[PDB]
């Protein structure tokens, strides 16, 4: 719809980049196609489709309208065969925006290598949850999004922390707009489990080994969250929701030009949610604020400054699971799903804030440079109190553990990179080269020396959280940890033939951790990157890649000799086929993959039975492990108003014992989410549904009172969602979401410190949304 334009005659490359910007659209073009060409002048209010063909007059170009993207091509009379994965330069470094795309499949993405590529062009497993998918299913936070993410399993540590698995491993890599955070442990990492989606366009999950842009990190995957950006037209909405257990949510989002020419633009979002829960005496208020301004210093240099803020403020938090598995005599405890072991005053409050600045420049080359500066804060205030241990006792009394943790981590990041195309042997290729630095500082106080507290409660069966609050006494411990990460990286994408694209790159990493532990250091560590994509027809490509990652170990992971273990490392080997239909409106993929891990920390049973180094007292042992499995997915348009996202993933991970490991992550899982937009008389109704299933999962847990190990199983189960929206008015809609329709009762945690957690019972959410 009608946009204000001002793009004078210049190199067609520049014009296309200016167009993408002014029109809030991604423009993809082939560098050698536009190189000796110039745009014709556009001036005024114009519909973006009229506008582009007017800009291209005289250039010989054609336009492929593809939602939030256009692609430009210059056809010849000649044409000996098509080059589907030809090197394309792009106007948006983050990819295609998903907001207003109406689709559950992404456009282009840069999660893999920093190069802006389509899913078919990326030689790794890339899954995305689109803006519209979030809107349709009411996914309001990162936990809601992970639960809906093909290939991910969400399980619970406690009421205010979940765990995300992929391919056998806990995910501990998070990016924001491609900027990696420090996530060594829960210190640096408060609130990462809890981010509200109000401020984000989409969440993009790269699965396998993602050392190339993450730097030091975990195996499994990275989760990349892309922030909402300002726009050239005014727009906003307000949203109100009410759900089971007095779950109330409001949200405001406003975006647009802040000056008459449109050279400064901003976006603001505020969101607030206050809920109780099916769990007794648990509640959580969350607040989120977001502000971003874009200044055009000149038509090819842009400055962006931005801040965000999220406070997560619960009451009735637990430390570990919702209730203890065994009672005092070893019998399994049986409790309502409402049971909550946390005390009334117990709280794991968690907060995050960022300030950030970027500068982006277009070099008359077609080359583009970017500088990203981040100040990030991850704090926590955690006076925790829960029933814990083998309780009840026969008289129905039980005992509380109570500990208080406060702290804050401050991080500063600088990321600079350069990207562009280059000719080599008569063909067009592209390259990213970049360097990064992060310094991040964790400071904290801990309190376990309670003064004159009576930690017993007379009544377990009717436990309510109504116990007293202890004198925390003085701090037990001060934390001072500093982690410093330096990286340098480069990837090149060679268009070797009309059908074959070769990916060569890597990262060199420097990682120092400093503080009250003995210093931990890796210098000059190389993380390789190799992949290829081979086109088979207009529809299908096969691909293969070899990718790597490492993480220096926590300092308590020492060995026999008191030496810190070598870093936890791994390689992902992947081969697959990806399909593309309806001009990128539908994507399919099928992959086989193996993760080889090395230096996985392992207890060291034989030493640990009788320490013999006066030196250490609980040494570990560095072992190998392997993930084997395969994965199928589909996302996009099945028929004109019919959108899906679905996946199947199978895995088994074994360690150097032979024995299966990560046995809480099911060996088999499936998601299908879908919605349909009617036409004719009912074109204002959208209907929708979804199902997630997982096979058997289990844990070995030790029953102290009976002195024996036990298997705990969660049999396979299904979960079903349903959804409907009516657009009653141009400006007003109403939705209902129903979750776990069949009220399946099941576990999200069995075995975390000998405790258990239930998943959510049937719950509804009702919302209205107002678009100005
Ligand atoms: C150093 C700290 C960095 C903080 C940056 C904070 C940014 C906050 O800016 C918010 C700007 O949002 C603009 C919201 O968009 C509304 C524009 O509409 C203009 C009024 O409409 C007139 C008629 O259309
Ligand atoms: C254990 C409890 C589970 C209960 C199961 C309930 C499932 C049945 O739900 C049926 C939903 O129909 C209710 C219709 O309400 C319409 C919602 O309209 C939204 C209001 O719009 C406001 C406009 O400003």
């Amino acid at each position: 719809q009608e946009v204000e334009f001002d793009i004078p005659p210049q190199a067609l490359g520049s014009a296309l980049q200016e167009f993408g910007r002014q029109a809030d659209i991604q423009v993809l073009y082939r560098p050698e196609e536009v190189r000796n060409k110039r745009s014709s002048a556009i001036k005024g209010k114009l519909e973006p489709n009229q506008a582009i063909t007017e800009l291209l007059r005289g250039t010989g170009a054609s336009v492929d309208f593809q939602g939030n993207a256009i692609t430009i091509s210059v056809a010849e009379a000649a044409d000996s065969s098509v080059d589907l994965g030809a090197t394309m330069i792009t106007s948006n470094q983050l990819g295609t925006i998903t907001e207003d795309s109406g689709s559950y499949t992404p456009g282009t993405i840069a999660t893999a290598t920093r190069l802006v590529l389509t899913p078919r062009e990326t030689p790794q497993s890339i899954t995305v949850v689109t803006r519209q998918n979030m809107d349709d299913f009411g996914l309001n936070n990162i936990d809601d999004v992970m639960r809906h993410t093909p290939g991910i399993t969400v399980s619970a540590y406690d009421t205010d922390r979940n765990n995300y698995y992929a391919r056998g491993f806990s995910i501990n890599n998070f990016q924001y707009d491609g900027i990696p955070s420090t996530a060594r442990n829960v210190g640096y990492s408060a609130g990462n489990t809890l981010s509200d989606m109000a401020i984000y366009d989409r969440v993009e999950v790269l699965k396998g080994a993602t050392g190339l842009l993450t730097g030091a990190g975990s195996l499994g995957a990275t989760i990349n969250l892309i922030r909402k950006k300002p726009t050239h037209e005014f727009k906003g909405h307000v949203e109100l929701g009410a759900g089971s257990w007095d779950n109330y949510r409001s949200e405001l989002d406003v975006s647009g030009p802040l000056t008459e020419s449109g050279n400064v633009r901003g976006r603001a979002v505020a969101a607030y949610q206050d809920k109780h829960s099916f769990m007794d005496h648990y509640e959580r208020k969350t607040s989120v604020y977001y502000g971003i301004l874009e200044f055009d210093l000149n038509p090819d240099t842009m400055l962006t400054v931005g801040a965000d803020y999220q406070d997560n403020d619960p009451k009735g938090s637990g430390w570990s699971g919702s209730f203890p598995l065994f009672d005092s005599q070893g019998n399994r405890n049986d409790v309502s799903r409402s049971f909550n072991n946390g005390a009334k005053w117990s709280s794991w409050e968690q907060y995050t804030r960022t300030v950030f600045a970027n500068l982006e420049h277009n070099f008359a080359n077609g080359w583009v440079g970017k500088v990203q500066l981040d100040h990030k804060i991850n704090g926590y205030h955690a006076p925790l109190g829960a029933i814990m241990g083998d309780w009840p006792a026969p008289d129905n009394s039980a005992k509380i553990v109570a500990q208080k943790y406060t702290g804050e981590t401050k991080s500063n990041s600088l990321d600079i990179y350069l990207t562009g195309p280059f000719q080599f042997l008569g063909r067009e290729h592209e390259l990213v080269v970049g360097t990064s630095a992060s310094f991040s500082h964790w400071e904290g106080k801990s309190y376990w020396n309670l003064r004159n507290y009576d930690n017993t409660t007379d009544d377990f069966i009717n436990w309510d959280g109504d116990i007293g609050k202890p004198d925390w006494g003085t701090p037990s411990q001060y934390i001072d940890d500093k982690t410093r990460q330096l990286g340098s990286y480069m990837t090149a994408r060679f268009n070797v033939t009309d059908d074959l694209n070769l990916f060569l790159g890597g990262r060199v990493v420097d990682y120092r951790v400093t503080g009250l532990n003995p210093t931990i250091r890796e210098s000059g560590r190389f993380i390789p990157y190799v992949g290829a994509v081979y086109d088979l027809n207009d529809t299908y490509s096969v691909y293969a890649s070899y990718t790597d990652i490492f993480m220096p170990q926590d300092s308590w992971y020492r060995d026999s000799s008191n030496k810190l273990l070598e870093p936890d490392e791994g390689q992902n080997y992947e081969i697959g086929i990806k399909g593309e239909y309806l001009d990128g409106r539908l994507n399919t993929s099928l992959a086989y993959f193996e993760i080889h891990e090395e230096n996985r920390a392992e207890e060291d049973a034989l030493y640990n039975s009788k320490p013999t180094n006066p030196a250490i007292t609980y040494a570990y042992k560095g072992i190998k492990a392997k993930t084997k499995g395969y994965e199928a997915e589909i996302s996009g348009e099945l028929a004109p108003g019919w959108q899906v996202q679905a996946g199947y993933t199978h895995k088994i991970i074994r360690d150097d014992s032979g024995k299966k490991v990560s046995t809480w992550e099911p060996q088999d899982q499936l998601s299908l989410y879908t919605s349909y937009k009617f036409k004719g008389a009912l074109d204002k109704l959208t209907v929708g549904g979804g199902a997630r299933w997982q096979g058997k999962s289990w844990q070995m847990v030790y029953n102290n009172p009976r002195s024996r190990w036990e298997k705990f199983s969660q049999e396979d189960y299904w979960l079903v969602d349903l959804m409907a929206r009516y657009q009653i008015t141009d400006k007003l809609s109403a939705s209902v979401n129903v979750n776990n329709v069949f009220d399946k009762t099941y576990y999200t945690n069995i075995g975390f410190y000998t405790s258990a957690s239930y998943g959510d019972p049937r719950n509804l959410m009702f919302s209205t949304r107002w678009d100005f």
